[PDB]
């Protein structure tokens, strides 16, 4: 047992501290906590795909132990399969649009970042911040935030959010076939109107 926390956009309030059947971890563990530390004071809220990519990768499967000593895992949900520094609430803070996970139910690199070209991505779960696709990005950056934090879609209007989703998606169905996106296919998905 790993001893992480779990929870939905349902909890009245998020995990402060560390499970309290948690002891002190050995030397091979704390280090892996003491480097976590600096990226969750840089980012509070990343996947596993994301934080192993700025790793140690002897740090792999440690990384399972160490990640409940600093933070709490979403099963559901715009934060879905993240972790998130204890105390920190990102259904409290409009910032936190721009960690939302997006989720792809589909059949190479292990990168964390959504470029829109990269061929046979593995990840299937995709941070916002780490969008760097030109032709999605701005969809995010640029749009209104709802006033509260929705059940599915977050900080981001339901038309938006699901405009990005399928374009994602679309793009994702051909990468992991080693074929390029066709940009005037794509282009339908992205000039549709919102519903």
């Amino acid at each position: 047992r790993v001893w992480i926390i779990t929870t939905n956009m349902g909890v009245e309030s998020v995990p402060t501290c560390r499970h309290s059947k948690l002891g002190e971890p050995s030397k091979t563990i704390q280090e892996v906590i003491e480097a976590l530390k600096p990226l969750f004071e840089k980012r509070p809220v990343w996947t596993r795909r994301a934080l192993l990519n700025h790793l140690d990768p002897s740090y792999t499967h440690y990384l399972k132990f160490a990640l409940p000593y600093l933070s709490y895992l979403w099963t559901s949900g715009p934060f879905r399969d993240t972790y998130t520094r204890f105390g920190y609430d990102p259904r409290k803070d409009s910032n936190a649009a721009a960690y939302q996970a997006l989720f792809f139910k589909l059949k190479g690199t292990k990168t964390h970042v959504f470029d829109g070209k990269t061929l046979f991505p593995t990840n299937r779960v995709y941070q916002v911040c780490d969008i760097v696709d030109p032709t999605i990005a701005p969809l995010l950056k640029d749009t209104q935030l709802r006033s509260e934090c929705h059940r599915d879609t977050g900080w981001y209007r339901s038309g938006r959010y699901y405009k990005v989703r399928d374009l994602m998606r679309e793009k994702l169905f051909a990468l992991i076939e080693g074929e390029m996106p066709s940009e005037v296919a794509v282009n339908m998905i992205l000039n549709a109107e919102e519903v």
